[PDB]
């Protein structure tokens, strides 16, 4: 499913998004838009060390969620990698807040740090009655 901007800002209030770990609703936002586009089916292939990034926050499979052709991987998550291309993303969500119960919290995700860090991230929710 492509979700329409403020539909998924509200899905995320709805599923306890906003503030966790100290992360804004604004930030999830950014990083969904520029992790796959609100995409939730979106998977990207990486050559060079045989891992795939699955759905709407694109989890990479050598950590988060079993794909079972990755080599050396754990499943942090304890889902199949399945369960990260759902049009529902409850489990999606679940495992976003696995992720940053770590240490390196959002910056987990490189792009977070390229588009949305330090900058004026607001427009991402405005409007959305969130």
């Amino acid at each position: 499913k492509v979700f329409e901007r403020c539909e998924l800002a509200r899905t995320l209030k709805r599923l306890g998004m906003d503030g966790y770990r100290g992360i804004s609703l604004a930030n999830w936002m950014c990083l969904a838009k520029w992790e796959s586009g609100y995409n939730t089916r979106a998977t990207n292939y990486n050559a060079g060390d045989r891992s795939t990034d699955y759905g709407i926050f694109q989890y990479n499979s050598r950590y988060w969620c079993n794909d079972g052709k990755t080599p050396g991987a754990v499943n942090a998550c304890h889902l199949s990698c399945s369960a990260l291309l759902q049009d529902n993303i409850a489990d999606a969500v679940a495992c976003a807040k696995r992720v940053v119960r770590d240490p390196q919290g959002i910056r987990a995700w490189v792009a977070w740090r390229n588009r949305c860090q330090n900058r004026d991230v607001r427009q991402y929710v405005q409007g959305c009655g969130v």
